[PDB]
C-alpha cells in the first residue's frame, strides 16, 4: 500500500478510565508499526495502539464500555469489535476513517477471556496483519480457586503470514505461530507476538506456586492445542467463565477466538515450555518459557 | 463421471410419516443435482433429494427410524448413516445399487443435532461430493432453558473441494466454507451450501430476542469455531445433548460431524454475522447474516 | 542420517515393576526400528522399544514413577516427557546421549489418559519420527460407569510425514494418518501406528457389549474428530479425568495430545468403523474396526 511506505507509528499507551461504578471509557488507536515477529523479520503490522496483539483491556462484569477508536491509518478504515460485548454489528462494530474518530457504547455482561478484533472487510485481512487482541471480564463473583491462586499472567496465541498476501492469508499455512504477553499488574511483562521474547525473558514464579493463565488464541486461522509442559491444568474454566469448570486437563483445546483460565502448579525449579501441541506450530515459534525458581 | 454428463436431476421432497407414537418412516433419495455453490459456480453434487447439505429430519428420542434410500444415481451406490442412531454399520448402512431401493430400520434413542451421510467407500469421496446433512432428535423432557428460546434455526456448515477430485479432498485446502439453513417451521429459509444466500437473505429475528441455533458442522474436513457476532452464547449444549451444558462461551469449537445447541440474545437492531471464526473460511465464504429487526 | 543406514534395532519389551504401594519402575529403550506404515511403506522410526506409538504404560494415581531411559540410537539424543506427571523440564525431561542411560523420579497425581514423548529439541522432530505413546493413570476413586464396561481397549492416533523431513513436519500435509491399539490384558492386540492392521484384525466384541476406549490424540500436529460408526458415546471423560463427564456424544474434538475415556454400547453383530471424522485423515489411514459377534 503506497500510503504505509516508510511508515511507523510510534506505539501510543492505551487509554481507559473508570467513569461510573458501571462505566469505563477506553481510548485505542489504530496505527501503522512495524513489529519484529521473528529475528531480522519485521511486519509492518496493522494495529491497535502499536501492538499486536493489541493492549490488554481489563474491565468488571457489568461494565458498559464507552470505546473510542482514533484511526491513525492514512488510508484504511478500520472498527473494534470486542467479543465482551453485546452490540449491533452494523452499527456499533463500524468503520473509522482515516484520520477520524468514533465513539460506541456497550456493555460487557458476561466474564471471561475475550478476542477483540477489527471487524472492517476483509476481516481476515485485518485480523491476519495484526488487529487483534484480548479484552478480560472480570466476574462480579470471582472464581471458585481465586484464593489457591499465587501468581497470574495473560498469554496470547496468533499466527504471522506472508505480508498482507490475501492468498496466503486464506490459502497458506502460517509462517510463524507465537505467544505475547500483556501486563495484569505493574512489573509484569507487555509483549508483541513474535518468536523470541518469552523464551529469552521467561516468564517469572516461584516453585510450589499455583499459576493463572488467562489464555486466548486469536488466530486468525488455526486452533490451538495449549500445554504447559511438566505440569497437568489442576482447574480450567472455559473461556473464562466460572461455569465452564473442567480438572486435570493435560492440553486446552482452544478454538479461533477461544478463551480460557487455566490453573497449574509448578512443582520444582527449573524452565516450563508453555506451548501449542500442535507441534508444527510450535516449531515455528509459539513456544514461551515459564522460569521457576526458589525465590 | 461419463453417467453423470447433463445429469441434474430435480430436487425430490424429503418424505417422513409418523407410524407409531415411537416410529417413523423416512424416504430419502440419492440423486445427481447441480447446485450453484458460489456465483457462478456450480457443483454436480451428489446429494440426498437434490439438496446438499440434504433435507433437515427432525425426529423424538426413541424414535425408531424406518429408512429408505431410492439410489437414482445413474452408476454409483450409495448408503445412509445416521450418526443419531444405534445400527449395525455392516448390515444396516450399506450400499443401494443404481436404480434400486433399501429399507433399513434403527432406534434414535439420544438426544441432539447429529451428522447423518452417506457410508459408501470411499466415505471421504460420497461426504465432500455433497452427502452429507443433519438430523435432530429432540430430547424427551426439553432443554433447561425451552421456555427462554423466543426463535430457532437450523444452520450447517460445509467445506467444497474441487469438483470430484480426490487428490484434493485430501490433500488440499477448501475452495468454499458455507453455512446453510434447513428448516424447522413453516417459513423458515431452507438453503443450500453455498457462499452467499445467507448474506442476502439474511436470517430475521426480533430486537431482544433469545434465538436458538441448532448447528452442525458436517466437513468433510475441516474443524469449526462457531461464533455470531455481537453477542455471547448465553448456553451451549454440546451435541445437543442437555447434559453437556456450557454457559457464556464467545466461540464453540466444533469437531468435523460435531453439533450443538446454542442461545443467544440480540439485543439491538442491526445485521449480526455468524461465522467460523477461522477466518480463512470465512473469507471463502462461511459468513452467513441474521437481520434483526424492531418487528 | 549416515549412522542409522541399515539400522533396525529389535524391538525390546516395556521393563516395569512395582517398589512400592506407591512407587513403580520403569525402563524404556530409544531406538530406531523399521515399521512398515502402510502396505509396502517402510518408516525408519525413532521409537520407544521398537513401537511406534510406544508401549503402554499404566500405573495409579499417586504412584511415582521412576523412570529409565536406555538410549541405543547411535548418535540423537533422546529424553522422556511424561503428560501424566509434575517434573522440572529442564531438570527431569533433559536428554540422554547415545549409549547412556538416565533415570528422572517424578509423581503422578493426575487421574487420565496422558501423551507421553521424547523432549529433544526440536521436538517436532522426535515426535513426528515415531517417540510418542500413551500412559493411563487409574484414578484411585474409578469412573461413575465402571461397573456397566463390559470390555475395553486402548486406541492413539498418530501421523507420519515424509521421512525425517523437517520442511514437511512443518509445512506439509499429514502422508498417513493412523490408529493403533496398545495392550491392557493378556490377548488384546499390541499394534503400531499403520494404515491397516486394525482393519485386517478388528478389535473383538460382544453384541449388546458396553466399550471403553482410553484414547489419545498424539499428533505431532492434527487434531482428532473421535467418532466410532454405528452408536453414539454414552459418557466421555475428557482427559480421562473422571470430573471432566460428558453424555451422548456422536464426536469428540481431541486437540493434539489430548485424551479422553469414551464408553459406546453395540447393541447390534456386525463391523463397527472407528474414525477420526476428518474424512480426509481418514483416507489417509485412519480408520480401524471394531467387530462384534453374538460370541
Ligand atoms: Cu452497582
Ligand atoms: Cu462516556
Ligand atoms: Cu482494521
Ligand atoms: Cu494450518
Ligand atoms: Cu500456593
Ligand atoms: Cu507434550
Ligand atoms: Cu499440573
Ligand atoms: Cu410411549
Ligand atoms: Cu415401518
Ligand atoms: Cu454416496
Ligand atoms: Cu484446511
Ligand atoms: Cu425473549
Ligand atoms: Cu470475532
Ligand atoms: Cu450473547
Ligand atoms: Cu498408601
Ligand atoms: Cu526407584
Ligand atoms: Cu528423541
Ligand atoms: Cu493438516
Ligand atoms: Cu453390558
Ligand atoms: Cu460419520
Ligand atoms: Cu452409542
Amino acid at each position: 500500500i503506497a500510503a504505509h511506505k516508510g511508515v511507523n507509528q510510534a506505539p501510543v499507551p492505551l487509554k481507559m478510565e473508570r467513569v461510573g461504578p458501571h462505566d469505563v471509557h477506553i481510548e485505542m488507536t489504530a496505527q501503522i508499526t512495524d513489529i519484529e515477529i521473528d529475528k531480522g523479520k519485521i511486519y509492518k503490522a496493522w494495529t491497535f495502539n502499536g501492538q499486536a496483539p493489541g493492549p490488554l483491556v481489563v474491565v468488571n462484569e457489568g461494565d458498559t464500555i464507552h470505546f473510542t477508536l482514533k484511526n491513525m491509518d492514512p488510508v484504511v478504515p478500520h472498527s473494534m469489535d470486542f467479543h465482551a460485548v453485546h452490540a449491533s454489528p452494523s452499527k456499533d462494530f463500524i468503520d473509522v476513517m482515516p484520520n477520524k474518530s468514533g465513539t460506541f457504547t456497550y456493555p460487557a455482561n458476561k466474564p471471561g477471556v475475550f478476542m477483540y478484533h477489527c471487524g472492517t472487510k476483509p476481516v481476515l485481512q485485518h485480523i491476519a496483519n495484526g488487529m487483534h487482541g484480548v479484552i478480560i471480564v472480570k466476574p462480579k463473583n470471582g472464581y471458585p480457586t481465586d484464593k489457591e491462586v499465587d501468581r497470574e499472567y495473560v498469554l496470547i496465541q496468533n499466527e504471522w503470514y506472508k505480508y498482507n498476501d490475501m492468498n496466503d492469508f486464506q490459502n497458506g499455512v502460517p509462517s510463524y505461530v507465537v505467544f505475547s504477553s500483556k501486563a495484569l499488574k505493574p512489573g509484569d511483562p507487555n509483549t508483541n507476538g513474535d518468536t523470541f521474547t518469552l523464551k529469552e525473558k521467561p516468564l517469572l514464579a516461584k516453585v510450589g506456586e499455583k499459576i493463572r493463565l488467562y489464555i486466548n488464541n486469536v488466530g486468525p486461522n488455526e486452533v490451538s492445542s495449549f500445554h504447559v509442559v511438566g505440569t497437568v491444568f489442576d482447574d480450567v474454566y472455559l473461556d473464562g467463565n466460572p461455569n465452564n469448570h473442567l480438572q486435570g486437563m493435560q492440553t486446552v483445546m482452544l478454538p479461533a477466538s477461544g478463551g480460557a483460565v487455566v490453573e497449574f502448579t509448578v512443582t520444582r525449579p527449573g524452565t516450563y515450555p508453555i506451548v501449542t501441541h500442535q507441534f508444527n506450530h510450535a516449531q515455528k515459534g509459539a513456544v514461551a518459557m515459564l522460569k521457576v525458581t526458589e525465590t
